[PDB]
């Protein structure tokens, strides 16, 4: 149907589940969902459907970078009539106040994209997540004893960044982490009037040179899928 | 004790509800607390002390426009210690989401001001409000029965617009309404590590042009008023 | 009768003194102006309008920052037909060519703010005052001795600044001190074919930290007064 | 090894092919190469390495958008030793100078993307290929008989455009069509001093809205595979 | 000595008449000066110093927009020690207020030059003359009979404009004519401390499309030439 | 006939070189060309019809500058049909890889002036020439044994930078040399579909401070004078 996409239309649970990785994609589909079945995989850019615990959700992955992640998106809400999008993804830590394992929820998703310039009148779009999706997280994290940390991330358009200075100051303007496609997605869903939130779990720490190693890694991640499908259950 | 305030250090508690209008600062001190006592007046810009259920809470003026607001929040958080900051008021509608009585709760405070690329790197800051505070408003509207309308605000630096062909622009992007500060409220505080939140009630609608009475004003501001004081006692 | 001033139509002079601080305006009024009555008060923000020589002169304050200036000025300009408008104020000297107690004649206003690239195509407006006021107040100045400084100012949203470490280059480019409304007061003066001029006091210097004493701001401000009210009648 | 790519350095030729789709990185090496080995499947993106012609050739797929291929890229050459990197990929025209089944040499990449800004001091960058290789390029196609279409291309964050009405003024400023990483690579390839060039086949028209019949997508794609192996041999 | 100017350090007089047009400058020379002298000729950019009414007088012609100049100026200034600078010119009038033949005096210069930008910290450099000039412009004015039209101009870098639909936007903010160098002239003055006016004689009008005649052009030229050596002797 | 250019109709061959030093322009018509005649000389900027090996050349003087060179570029191919503009000059080495007495070919234009996001919806017009000059050039610098360097040039607003310390950034990005045409010249040149070439000879090294004598400036021009000659015979 689309040029990124060849799933079927309804194929898609209006509630998506979304990772830059589609590897990660399948790892919840195997280890998280029953029914599970593959329904898009062009570019090796892979989506799925199953059930967790007997209710139906998608899964697809969006690629780096926030234009990779706006395609698919667009593709999702204007094509597949996906209302909820949920994303999840690592990070890297900035602030003092998260430590590694720690799941960032983003209450909005600051930039150095022009792209959010070009959407809106050369303004500063404040993009944000959807609130009903936001109480949703805080409600089943502390539902589950999770911790949940809630502030802002900066959506970059570069991993190997130009300005590794400026984190004590995007870190002083309670930006916890630096991602690079949460502004990208709430930005589409504002446009489009779709729901929208973004998760992302401390891996690496930027500041403190810590990271996890492969172990906690697939567990520190795991611990926040269920988070996802919970939320969404 | 700072060029813009009046008050002995302890005159603030650390939870404080601002208003543009300070003769709205004047109306709830003396119309909702009790023991209230007029604590600055610099520039006719006046501020209380009072109580509302046992509770000690403050109350501030803040002029209109970013640059006054930033003034005077900056001098709260870093003089007088206050941690929570509260702002009411008005706003024009532009969003057919909503009408005429309805209180806004601002997730995102949009803008076309160049302050927060000053503060932020000339890339896109986000402002967004303290989550646990969007929290205890949306908690507190819910035991008061009232329909908080969440979703985007736009602080402009014109009350008179050059860009008023853009409003649906900015409506279809989730900004509710049109006002002239939260977006310097919600960047001060992230500066500064306090919390924020900005709430708005709908006195008219610069779409569909309705206006309300000026006395169905005070009574659907009133509702503001007692959600606010609520929310903090 | 409008938003902001309730003011019957025709209540203000042609000729209108401005400035930030309305207990200024109303300092004013009582002191130095004959048969002076209150003809606004909305927001706590004063206007008068009595006479000085015989003649009609009108007061309005119009509080802190561009945004907030630019509200009362559209207001008094197409509203109340105001045609010209003398701002004047204290001011912060970045420059070694002022000192304290010198009166500015601000021919020029540089700023921080985005409103005049909003106004003006996002292209350099050079925001500038009428020539005619600016001689008359030379003019004025000259047969009372007072040695007026000439220059450009700088108007900024940040009254806390976030770039102290520049004052030096704005002092280089002809910048003798930073105040927060006459780049707003210039722009909409043109934009509405309006005659205004801002004079600034040097209450206190920004780089080598001499301030006036309590006294000598009164009799500092006193002298600027006299000039305003001169270079009127 | 990276954050991105499995490879180990030595898997990696210094002259390399670059494909957004992945699967289009396997059908050249599949049908092209011999000795063709996967070297790498991070985020099931895949890099080759075979011989064309007794010649070892490299191959890499970036993804979509320029921050995912400057991702890619800045591995490739900084880890990988990668030192030639040329790009082949689709693209919409826009230009009557081109018609469907040509191949766009980009001498240039245009773009509305804010990170060469970010590089390259909020100048403006113009972003370009190595002159060696456009010469190859040329030399090349024009020993193959193919005529090489030379102009600029227009590297957009924006798979589906909010400024379509621009398409004429970018082609009449010779920009023969719009793809989304050409910026990227060239900037990135010019920071870190390798040679790069793009190459793109025009697979639809964006004007006269005429695209490639399915047989017809891969057919002249061939075309410009030989292209891109022979003058890397 | 300078790379652009080969005059002797001291051939000029601190007092300084520049042209965009070398020609102009030899025409004055000639005309009006006594004893005359060739002092610069590189890249045929002519200058001169002579005396006028018994005073010195220098003249120096500086080519078309702002970077050339720029150039000169800062040259003239920094080498050369000129103290004051007089550039008299055509104009493109844009707006009702003014009509052919009018001696235009510039009090600001607009532009769509990033130049100042460069210079000032990205923010908005209000550029303007030495009020002082202005003054003794005005007052030679009124002696000689010449009613000068007092306002902005926009200083642009085309003179084949791509923005003519905004003309009246300009002349709406004062704007009153158009040409292509004081705002350089302006800020180059204010980085160097140094005295600088613009006067622009009506010699086209863009609105109307009136324009003066060849002969009409040499006598309003002459008029604003003994205007100019008027207010410097 | 323009107001820049005096020339009669068809005095202009449709192949044009071009120099920024009118007497440079006069010194290759009495050297280079036989049977040369000046065609144009207003405002002292001259030009030039004459025969390289019996072919029609014409020469043309540019100013300094993007705004001059624009205005000269403009009317030479909308007025006098020019469909071959060829740019030699000099300008100030800030790479390593080049050195006093070589021959830059620009394959790209980057700049600090804002004409081309003026021209080109703000966003980033990547610079370019036309790829077959480029291409003549090359063969003709082989054909005649010169070692052609190859890269970008950095078309500056200003000969007195204000960011010489950002010199190695620009050379790190294979940025040569700094000029301030060549931005100009290419982007008119794609505005109005012609061809257009620049090639400077390095004079100054404004790194390493080395510079030529006098004589050595003369000397290293002819070459380039004789590689521009040569690729339009």
């Amino acid at each position: 149907m689309t040029p990124h996409i060849n799933a079927k239309i309804g194929d898609f649970y209006p509630q998506c589940l979304l990772c830059g990785d589609p590897l990660r994609v399948s790892y919840i589909a195997k280890k998280f969902l029953q029914d599970a079945k593959e329904i898009t995989n062009v570019r090796n850019m892979l989506g799925f459907s199953g059930k967790y615990k007997g209710r139906g959700i998608s899964l697809m992955g969006h690629g780096m970078g926030i234009a990779s992640c706006t395609i698919y998106v667009t593709e999702l809400i204007k094509t597949y009539q996906v209302k909820e999008l949920l994303r999840i993804g690592t990070c890297g830590a900035i602030s003092p106040k998260v430590g590694l394992k720690d799941i960032i929820m983003a209450t909005g998703a600051s930039t150095d994209s022009k792209t959010n310039r070009v959407r809106f009148l050369n303004h500063d779009l404040s993009a944000t997540p959807d609130f009903e999706l936001s109480l949703r997280a805080y409600q089943t994290a502390k539902r589950l004893g999770i911790d949940l940390k809630v502030g802002n991330v900066f959506s970059s358009d570069f991993f190997y960044s130009f300005e590794t200075h400026a984190f004590d100051l995007m870190a002083k303007y309670n930006h916890l982490a630096i991602e690079m496609e949460a502004a990208g997605l709430y930005a589409t869903a504002m446009e489009l009037n779709a729901k929208a939130l973004c998760l992302c779990s401390v891996s690496d720490h930027l500041i403190t040179k810590e990271a996890l190693s492969p172990k906690e890694r697939v567990e520190s991640f795991d611990n926040m899928i269920i988070l996802a499908l919970e939320m969404m259950s």
